């Protein structure tokens, strides 16, 4: 998977507004291959369907939260390497540690600017050779 226009993103958040923010930012960056999920379960359903190259995910969500989502992804043999960018209002140092240790590719705190998102994605792309 490479960071070109075809790269397929999954945007996960229990609030429409927040998904709408990320989708528009991605479009702006030239990425139009984008789907949405409303919680961790919904997300895995789409992921296991196949084809995705990048996940941007909230933390606090019903049914399955984003830390659990990330742990599940990281533990699954077929998708253990999937890039996962956490986007959350959670800023306590112990939250950041938990997500980091669980295998987050990056971590952005809400609210965030267009510049901030661009720069954290580019950081993941460079780190992973995409
Ligand atoms: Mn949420």
């Amino acid at each position: 998977h490479m960071a070109d226009k075809e790269l397929k993103f999954l945007v996960v958040d229990d609030f429409s507004t927040m998904r709408r923010i990320v989708r528009n930012l991605l479009k702006e960056l030239g990425f139009n291959n984008v789907e949405e999920a409303e919680d961790g379960v919904d997300a895995l359903n789409k992921l296991q369907a196949g084809g995705y190259g990048f996940v941007i995910s909230d933390w606090d969500m019903p049914n399955m939260d984003g830390l659990e989502l990330l742990k599940t992804i990281r533990a699954d043999g077929a998708m253990s390497a999937l890039p996962v960018l956490m986007v959350t209002a959670r800023a306590k140092k112990e939250n950041i540690i938990a997500a980091a240790q669980a295998g987050a590719s990056g971590y952005v705190v809400k609210p965030f600017t267009a510049a901030t998102l661009e720069e954290k994605l580019n950081k993941i792309f460079e780190k992973l050779g995409m």
